[PDB]
């Protein structure tokens, strides 16, 4: 499929290796075994076919770390952020390949109670810098939102009495939930709020590999990713 031109096409004679920096602790988006792994690990690999290009990983634990990357040049790329308008000032987001609802996660009961979104009045946690956040306190004004470094850190609060609730990606939580929290937190509900997008990242300059990589992503298939997707539920 994709149809790259001359300046891309001399780009990547330039540059054979992309370094890309991820998240260590954004499972199960990215994560590492040392294995790099998550959906996000499969998905740059089926763009390395896509576009020819090898991948160099770089793990961080933070966000703020992962930028720090990308604006020294240390890093071209980020192989998986949350799209998030506060970034945009400084950050390309390539076109999502994973777009999906938030959920809210509570800690398990014999009953499934009607009112488990009634957040107004409750403590919410949420990882640090969620795009969620702002959004969440417009809806449920006399919500008390606290923050976590990780999405597991987030889902531990809950099951230590630190929060009520925790909001997350519907991905995210039935993988926490599922995996290290069967038998003591549960999906809730649905929660209203657009759809989190997790996409590539490159600084604002970064032109060629930003357009390279847009094109090889729009010859990946819904199916192909939801192949993938399916794997960590």
């Amino acid at each position: 499929h994709p149809a790259y031109s001359a300046r891309e096409q001399q780009w990547m004679a330039d540059h054979p290796v992309v370094k890309v920096a991820v998240l260590n602790l954004f499972a199960p988006f990215t994560l590492f075994r040392e294995q790099f792994g998550g959906i996000s690990a499969a998905v740059l690999q089926l763009l390395q076919l896509r576009t020819g290009l090898d991948f160099e990983i770089i793990g961080v634990d933070t966000v703020e770390e992962l930028i720090a990357k990308l604006r020294s040049g240390e890093a071209d790329m980020a192989g998986a952020l949350e799209v998030n308008s506060a970034r945009e000032s400084f950050l390309s987001f390539s076109r999502p390949y994973v777009r999906n609802g938030m959920v809210i996660v509570t800690r398990q009961d014999p009953d499934a109670p009607v009112d488990a979104d009634h957040l107004d009045g409750r403590t919410v946690a949420l990882v640090r810098n969620s795009a969620a956040i702002p959004l969440l306190q417009r809806r449920y004004p006399q919500a008390k939102v606290v923050t976590a470094d990780n999405p597991s850190e987030a889902m531990l609060m809950v099951a230590n009495g630190q929060a009520d609730a925790v909001v997350e990606t519907q991905i995210s939580a039935s993988y926490y939930v599922n995996r290290y929290f069967a038998g003591k937190l549960r999906i809730a509900s649905a929660l209203d709020l657009p759809p989190a997008e997790i996409a590539l990242a490159t600084t604002r300059g970064q032109t060629e590999l930003m357009s390279i990589l847009n094109k090889a992503l729009y010859s990946i298939s819904n199916d192909e990713l939801a192949s993938i997707i399916s794997r960590w539920r």
